[PDB]
């Protein structure tokens, strides 16, 4: 396994990120177990999970199938960096009851010590919130946080789904009165969206946050989609995003030329798409979602390869990216 | 004349901003002194202009124009909020000599006491960044420009072509040791290219600044160019942006589009696509880039056009936005 | 003649200052000099004036006044503290053009050079901002004041008109990066208007700010504009503030008591309500505005008063005040 | 005994240093006790150990002896300033599972309390880096150890084996927000090491650390490691640092002319290498290593040693040292 | 020519630096402008000079000779980073008046004058400290520094002869109250000497510093000294530095295996030694210091020089480095 520190802080994680949102919906409990001791025993650290994971009724399934993991012993919460969310909803869906979503100080009050609970542990090491909420200030936000690392209820603050802007607003209020700032951003970024590209990535790059990309297959879109439609199962590529992108004829292209150009090098979608994302400067790794123990095995074989530049320029060229701003519509 | 303050600073200024850029290589210092009196007597008090305006051999030679206006006497110095700008290389085009283009304090001292030589004035009342320089630091950049604060010799600070993140580490900067930080950003912002609301115009929100648009027009493009396109002159819209974007199918087909929208409306391009700006969230104005007098008094009629809703929807139909991020790419 | 600090500040000043508006529009040049001689003869160190003072076409007559007055040398300027203000539009009377008032920085720039050229001096020891402005953030404003306190220009900053917020966030402000805030605040404070004591008042003392009262017989109405009513003249109680209360039954009778009441216990009315404004816990003393020699002789003998407590508990009856808020509305 | 302030704070330190290394893999628990109440007997109350220590599969163990210490009562923690270290791997001898070595929030966290555990106290006196950390930002590494500072687990912060200017740069980042900086610094040094004096110890005295010094004897080397050469038992010096250096006939001579020049003198050369570190600026006193309770009383007699000029003159051309730096190196 | 950004600053320059020392007590004033012009063709915009250079009674006399050739015109001066120093004794040889040396500012005020009056300009891009000055406290450095820069009188604040740990107090101290701190050491580094990579090199790296290493050959000892040691010429490595070390058998036998390794690759030594540290991480570039014209065109042809990994490695055998502490001295 190949480990970087987390942007500029002394944690050092794999390069790949387990994501834990197929366990419960998608993944039973066992299996998702099993990923789980096969991802520890191919040396990932670094585990990412949400309260609101498992959805609908079901909120909180995940963190729970995470605390039952841990309670079976053998140093397993020792050896993880665990990171979970705050900001969503778990009430019913539909219209939350106020400050029972987004990041005022109570929220975070409530949910922090709720998503222990499931967890069955008595730290977060990696504390996000899942979105920018811009209604609530920087300074109650690190109040809150402060709170928690004082009492040792976490480690570490990050972010998810910001803005560049809002990383630099975080980083530089929590800089004033010596609060550690965010310690990582994770972003949607994959070759079929690069637009983080403009300016998440290069505010993480330049406060020094490490950045963690989630949905790296665009929700199996990059998986191998197109040669797999007609099959059945549980399948994620068959809803939401990647179903979606397949519906639209330009973007159907894309992912046809991106097979067809995988077929000619005799190489795996979802494996090069992992490798692509481990190539961007900045991206401390994908978080890849297995939905299998052999999907696992993909990744850990993905952070193996090695991409040759004529396979890393006909991917750009199907998958352009915007690069910085204000070049990428200015000058 | 509609007057607003600049984001969050005491200055008040016209939401017309009169832009220099085509005074010296396309028209002349005798009209382009007639337009800048025209423009005070409608009561347009904010003019843009930069060291590198004039072009090639003739680099300076706007601020030369601009400065035999204020020679004249007559109160103009008095009445006009003059800004430059810093970055452009000044001398022969081409690889710049090392420090003779870009942020440096070294550039930045050299730079103000030529524009302020061209000028004939002994300050400058905004002064700009051209373009964000990634490999200065702000507390140089900042160093430098409390010199000139200081010394008389600038009043404010300005950006232009930043990103949103490089705003708010700029301010964020300046407030630790109670410098007046980054007061306006001047970024590309038209029907045409809207990416700007993606991060900078936010940013820019957040942190109180000024947001003036460059090329309004997208360089004349927006201005009737399919209607003027088989016509003489030394027209802009011939040339660089607009030619070239009157060459794809699809820009083409969307600007024939915006020309046939309004000729059922009983409307001018030109002076839609600047009362267009004026109705954007946080937008202090369009720099308008007058080519003749009579230009300048249509801006003068745009900025009293109200746009109805019906076509500012069609207008968004024509020339959809991408919104903040991370929404724009996200969720 | 009795001396004090003005509020906190190591300044020395007389308990009247002598208010230089009537020298102009209503006293000669002659005159002006005469009251100015007499006035430093008995001790009066502290002189207040304004750039727009003069009013009208002659805005800027009063500082040329006192110009000419230092011009006779004597010593005169190095034994005044010399006040003056900034805020007004020096321009035509009406609608300014924008930024020839206000506290932006371009209006503060070239409001002191204008005010300096006219009193024919290279420093103000006191300058004022005449009104408070909502638009003008005080990062700015205190950049602006930097400037002329580093180049010699001013010693000193006092407010005029503020809200006692005002007060508070302005030097909190300075005192944020080590400059010395507002020393003063001058506002209206007399028998007939007593709301400065709701919050101004208050803020001032805790913030260690002098307090010099403006219009301390309101414009001349409690200067005895009742018996003199019917008599000729240019009298500022025949017109503006007095003339107003007096067209009023009920501020006629307020005015009609006291005059009564002096009459009865054989004092001045001008010169009690100077000894009023003397007895207020905070006030650093009026700026008495003489129109003649004799009135400010007169000045001279209410610094020399003392009030029995029955006269001070018989104008607080026809002189209500509120006190301080929040008592003075709620509990 | 001789008593000194630690550097620049309150503590007050005995100048000689109990080493508790050899206590566990050397030296078994009941004369570890017993060496330990003779200390306590010598008036010694500052004792170091590390959680490492014990080595091997019984790292822990030398805190587990303390620990047993402390457990017979009789005032032994209320009297003893106790110091351990963080950094180590505590797992299996290897490379570590990420973050279970090093200086990041996490492991400091997971460190601390298996330390207190195994010392079965709830606070440490002193708790020391064991070496720097590169990978570790300050404002992490003072955010950790202020979490303990507050919850009372800790009271003091050392270093170990760190460069001078990262002593300059921790402490000055604790001075920043207030908290208490670095208090000492652990470094090599003796007669046979010095290089010390070229910034570690000039930086340590110009922040105000107390400097004390590890392997004092350069593991036993000084002790008379040659005369004794053929001696047998579980001595140190017939390993490690010792004997790498008399394998080498270079130092070998050195030693060599250090045990003739004692011998003529009448003197020990365990006791005159302790002696020699009493006399260096800046040092508080070396951190003895006893194997027994005799050479401890050894090295109290150590402590009441005088050094002739005749014999530090001597030493310093045996054992020449490089002093500051630049000029060391420079001029 | 290759170019840099001076450590974290926005300044660019070569990475060459011509060093001027030579010029006066070596190189005459035709040819030490012959030099400078070939400088300037070559594209080195970096010139480093001191007050002192002339030496004994012509201290001064190189600065005086830079100033004649900026005199001669043609955007000499503009083109040109020009350093200076501060520290040295301007007056007789021998021990300094007080205050006549070091740098408490009231020396740093009379030498820059003095300097700046030699020059012939009103402005040093970078003003270094010769040495450290033990006795001086940053907060009077920084204060007499922020002096000059506000004036306008230099730019940038560099170090030279610093320890490790001087840096970083330097800097943060400077960065406490919104001072740019040194932008640059100037440090004795070379392949015979290299103990600045213990702690100089990288504290500087830690703090964005540029590094500039001063006798970049030893005096010349490097540049094929053994092969013309019976030469004539007034050659530096006759004297001096070089001399003394080719006296020594140790240091003469480390030169000799260099010529000789030098002579089996086609290598020049003068050119090998100034592209060894072009390769050393963190080294912005030597301090070049011709006696000739053709010795700077062999220093440029230097800087194109690949060193292969085989000269390297036996480069690194003939002259190995202690490399950083505290690794250097202890683990
Ligand atoms: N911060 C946020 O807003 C956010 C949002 C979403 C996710 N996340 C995090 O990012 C993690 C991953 O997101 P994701 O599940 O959407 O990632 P993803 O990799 O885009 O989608 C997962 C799907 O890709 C396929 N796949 C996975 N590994 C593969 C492999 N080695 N080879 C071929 N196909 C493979 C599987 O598709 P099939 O089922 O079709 O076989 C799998 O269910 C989540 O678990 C969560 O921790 C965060
Ligand atoms: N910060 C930067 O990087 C940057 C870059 C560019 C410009 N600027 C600033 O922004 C200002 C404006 O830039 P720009 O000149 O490109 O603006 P623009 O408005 O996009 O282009 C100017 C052209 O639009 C046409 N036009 C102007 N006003 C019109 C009207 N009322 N009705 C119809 N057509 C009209 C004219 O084209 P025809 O000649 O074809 O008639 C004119 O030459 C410049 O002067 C400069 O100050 C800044
Ligand atoms: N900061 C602001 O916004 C502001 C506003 C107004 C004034 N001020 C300052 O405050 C100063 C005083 O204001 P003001 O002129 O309105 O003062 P005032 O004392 O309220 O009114 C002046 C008039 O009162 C009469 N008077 C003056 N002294 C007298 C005395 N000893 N006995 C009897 N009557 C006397 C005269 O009225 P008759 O002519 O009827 O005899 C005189 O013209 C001004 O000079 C100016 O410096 C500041
Ligand atoms: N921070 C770090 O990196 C670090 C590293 C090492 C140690 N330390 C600390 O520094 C302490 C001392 O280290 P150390 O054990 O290596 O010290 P040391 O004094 O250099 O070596 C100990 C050995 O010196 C001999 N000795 C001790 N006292 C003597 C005396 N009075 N007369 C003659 N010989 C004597 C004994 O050798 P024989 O057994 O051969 O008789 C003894 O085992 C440790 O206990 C530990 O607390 C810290
Ligand atoms: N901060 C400080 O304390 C300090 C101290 C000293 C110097 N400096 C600065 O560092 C600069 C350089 O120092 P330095 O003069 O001692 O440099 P150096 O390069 O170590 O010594 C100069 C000598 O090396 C020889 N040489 C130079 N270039 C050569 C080449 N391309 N090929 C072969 N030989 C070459 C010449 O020796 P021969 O004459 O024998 O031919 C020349 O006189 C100085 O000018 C000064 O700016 C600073």
């Amino acid at each position: 396994m190949e480990y970087t520190q987390l942007g500029r802080i002394g944690l050092k994680v794999s390069r790949l990120v387990l994501g834990t949102m197929n366990f419960g919906p998608t993944t039973d409990e066992a299996e998702s177990h099993a990923i789980m001791d096969a991802a520890l025993d191919a040396g990932i650290n670094f585990f990412d999970t949400a309260n609101v994971y498992g959805w609908g009724e079901n909120k909180g399934r995940t963190e729970e199938i995470l605390g039952s993991w841990f309670a079976q012993g053998g140093d397993r919460r020792d050896k993880v960096v665990l990171a979970t969310k705050v900001y969503g909803n778990m009430g019913l869906d539909g219209p939350a009851w106020p400050n029972h979503d987004k990041l005022s100080a109570l929220n975070i009050r409530r949910s922090v010590d709720a998503s222990l609970k499931r967890l069955g542990t008595d730290h977060i090491d990696l504390y996000q919130f899942h979105h920018v909420d811009r209604d609530t200030p920087w300074d109650e936000i690190w109040q809150a946080m402060d709170v928690l690392v004082r009492q040792g209820k976490i480690l570490y603050v990050g972010s998810s789904n910001f803005a560049g802007w809002n990383i630099a607003q975080a980083n530089e209020t929590a800089a004033r009165h010596g609060r550690l700032g965010l310690v990582s951003e994770q972003c949607l970024y994959n070759l079929c969206e690069r637009r983080a590209e403009m300016e998440v990535v290069p505010a993480a790059r330049e406060y020094g946050l490490g950045v963690i990309a989630w949905s790296p297959l665009h929700g199996g879109l990059l998986g191998g989609a197109i040669r797999k439609e007609q099959e059945g199962g549980n399948r994620r590529a068959a809803s939401g995003r990647a179903a979606d992108a397949l519906k639209d004829p330009q973007q159907r292209e894309q992912i046809q030329r991106y097979e067809d150009l995988l077929d000619k090098h005799g190489l795996e979608p979802g494996e090069v798409a992992l490798a692509w994302l481990l190539t961007r400067p900045g991206v401390t790794g994908p978080i890849v979602g297995p939905r299998t123990a052999d999907q696992l095995a993909s990744a850990v074989r993905a952070a193996e390869l090695t991409l040759t530049d004529e396979v890393l320029t006909a991917l750009d060229e199907i998958f352009p990216g915007p690069g910085p701003s204000p070049e990428a519509f200015a000058w």
